[PDB]
């Protein structure tokens, strides 16, 4: 899927992961026992990564904006959630958070104009 992102087809990739992550979803709510522990670990960390990976590609879509700065805000908690101790997730989140400030304050001085 990453694969083809980057073979320019961005918008197929980024639909095929929504659904992906909506399958692993409903995949991590079925597995549920006692030997699948570590593989539900696996699982989360790899939701955190398809989180990830959903917020930026939906920056580099849609840009940032009133309407995609819920949705990427909601995608990057999601893969904190998912996977606390990952140091690209947070970071994300957090950088994300410091975006839609910025934003926010250009759009207020633009506001202002
Ligand atoms: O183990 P991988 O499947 O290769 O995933 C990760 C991760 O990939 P995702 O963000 O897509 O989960 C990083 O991001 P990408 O470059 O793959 O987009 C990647 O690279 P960076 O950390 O530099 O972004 C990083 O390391 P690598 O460059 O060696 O693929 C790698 O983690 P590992 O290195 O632990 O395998």
């Amino acid at each position: 899927m990453k694969n083809m992102w980057k073979s320019a087809r961005k918008i197929d990739a980024f639909q095929h992961m929504q659904h992906f992550v909506q399958t692993m979803q409903q995949q991590a709510q079925h597995a549920i026992a006692t030997e699948d522990q570590q593989h539900k670990q696996e699982l989360h960390k790899l939701m955190a990564r398809c989180f990830l990976k959903l917020g930026e590609w939906q920056l580099n879509l849609q840009g940032i904006n009133e309407s995609t700065i819920p949705k990427v805000l909601q995608y990057y908690s999601a893969a904190t959630e998912h996977d606390r101790s990952w140091y690209k997730a947070w970071h994300a989140w957090a950088v994300m958070n410091f975006e839609a400030v910025l934003h926010y304050k250009h759009q207020n001085q633009a506001r202002d104009e």
